[PDB]
């Protein structure tokens, strides 16, 4: 039977991108896919058009599309959702008031997730801010369970593989062990101290061919600041940058990652977690995922005192965001 | 050793969606891509923004980018050439009003694919009007054949797989031979009287299925206005449709025509062609492509006496628009 997909903010940029993608295949392969495409009423007229394109691709994996501003019908059986909607950064919103507006949207879409997913749904929070979205969502979603959610830090990730392999000059499949701890925001810590590359032999420490400095200074900024950087140069949003990065933690997600890869997500804090990380947040760990789909906080990392700080400034941001969310809310 | 594409107009709708999908394998599955991406001045930033994009998907099949506003540099060495550059029609006109705006580009680019690109450079136009600025940079590039040079109509094309596959309740992949003739324009001709569908029960004709009046009436106007009601839906180009049937054509180009499919391509009339058209313009026939990566207009079709008449319709609209070119550029060239 069909696998049934739903993207929120479908008529979107990163909507747009993700959608042609899942629908030719690249998620699920040669599994049928009937795509849940949800809107906001005035961006139905567009969906449509969407729609149409899609129709217009003659994509034999494609069983069918299901477009609606309805979350009941949009929720309805899915096996899989991205959460990319969500309200849209006017000139001069700034974060906090970005946080407030998307508070009530995923309390929704937590609800009709519920009630209306299947028990077994994997939910993929992108809308920013994503960790707190996310823990938005799944506070609401009674039905569900910390197993069935997690934000994106995977953009981050990619970044962070794609700028040191261009640092080192290597091709980009043989940097590994790269993280990217935290929230999705400028406090992520992007995280090299225990990544590799492949040499003639073996592997070699990326910390034994690049300075301290720039690991924890130069790289960790352009990082952070990529995303600023993409919008300041496009005008627009990352969006298949985004897309691409969605698709890639879905697949990890749901598929399992290769022996020795590790991937980031942002996860619901186990209090088991070997890093200190308190339980009550969405926290960008290194993960494996197994061949059954569950995750696995990967074990056994040394850090050292630049990284520990770093990790608790971000904990503390994921904290005040969570207050200042659960205040908005309660009324 | 990797293969040299470029894409113009990279920063734009249908540049954008194509880029990703060459970058990560779509085209030429695990052979190294080196991407080359021209845009004008103006867009020259948001370019710069797309290579970032490109860097921050980590795809292993990208082994580099070039992003320029300079032809020579853009159009140096490449193997394959997307000549999507172009202004797009906005909210609703003519694909022929873009030709003043769009006509002296091809001219431009066809210079420099002569001068610049590898001599069995494949070059797919996209912008619009698609087979008459096929025809402006053939005309300009002397070093170069008809075998560089097709028009795109394999999104007409595809949107009549799409659409007849909808209308006869079948899965789009069950659907074979269906034919797009003529000019990318409100004059082409969705043919679909030699197609057949496949059900449980077996192989029948597609005009055994559905009446003669709405497979020549309803659909055909339906497909020929698509593209406008696409742009009037979303307030914008039909980029991942387009960016996708790009690069249907191109595949199918370069490695060939599956048994029994046939494709659309809008190519240069060859003298002693099976159906009558005058060489002279770009056209799109039905062809399969060998491995060899040559295209062959399929023969022997029976054309009935309204698939001729619309043929007939659609070769005297290239010929007008082939007129009106030159014209427009004479004027150009002349201020
Ligand atoms: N986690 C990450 O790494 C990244 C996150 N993002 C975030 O993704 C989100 C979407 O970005 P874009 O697609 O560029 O934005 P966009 O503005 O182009 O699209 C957002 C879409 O969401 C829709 N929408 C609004 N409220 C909705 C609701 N209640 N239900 C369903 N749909 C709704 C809008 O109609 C719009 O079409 C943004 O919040 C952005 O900050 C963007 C890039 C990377
Ligand atoms: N054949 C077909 O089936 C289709 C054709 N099109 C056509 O494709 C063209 C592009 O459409 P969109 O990407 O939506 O437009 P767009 O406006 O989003 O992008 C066009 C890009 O071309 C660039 N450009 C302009 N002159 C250039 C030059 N001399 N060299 C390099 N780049 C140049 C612009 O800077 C711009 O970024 C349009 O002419 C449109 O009509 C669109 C859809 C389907």
């Amino acid at each position: 039977e069909p696998i049934h997909v739903l993207i929120t903010g479908a008529a979107g940029q990163i909507g747009y991108a993700l959608a042609f993608r899942i629908a030719k295949g690249d998620l699920f392969g040669d599994r049928k896919v009937v795509l849940h495409l949800l809107e906001i009423p005035p961006a139905m007229k567009a969906l449509e058009g969407v729609c149409m394109e899609l129709q217009d691709c003659a994509f034999p994996t494609l069983a069918g599309v299901v477009a609606t501003d309805d979350p009941e019908e949009a929720f309805k059986d899915v096996d899989v959702a991205f959460l990319v909607g969500s309200f849209p950064r006017k000139p001069g919103m700034e974060r906090a008031d970005l946080l407030e507006k998307n508070a009530g949207i995923f309390k929704v879409q937590g609800k009709a997730l519920s009630e209306y997913a299947k028990p077994t749904v994997k939910v993929l929070v992108v809308g920013n801010p994503a960790n707190t979205n996310c823990l938005i969502a799944m506070a609401n979603a009674p039905k569900l369970g910390p197993e069935n959610f997690s934000a994106m830090t995977r953009l981050d990730h990619n970044r962070a593989i794609g700028e040191i392999a261009a640092k080192l000059g290597v091709p980009v499949d043989k940097v590994h062990n790269v993280v990217v701890w935290g929230n999705h925001s400028n406090t992520q810590v992007p995280d090299v101290s225990h990544a590799t590359v492949d040499k003639e032999g073996g592997t070699k420490k990326v910390s034994d061919a690049l300075p301290k400095e720039y690991l924890e200074g130069e790289f960790v900024q352009k990082i952070a600041q990529r995303g600023g950087a993409v919008i300041e140069a496009r005008g627009a949003s990352s969006a298949a940058s985004a897309a691409n990065a969605a698709l890639c933690h879905m697949r990890d997600w749901l598929f399992g990652t290769k022996p020795g890869d590790w991937v980031s997500m942002g996860i619901p804090v186990p209090e088991g977690n070997p890093y200190g990380i308190k339980p009550g947040v969405i926290y960008s760990f290194p993960c494996t995922v197994d061949k059954d789909g569950k995750v696995h906080i990967v074990e056994g990392l040394e850090i050292n005192d630049w990284v520990r700080e770093k990790m608790e400034a971000t904990e503390k941001e994921l904290i005040e965001e969570r207050e200042t969310a659960f205040k908005v809310l309660a009324q």
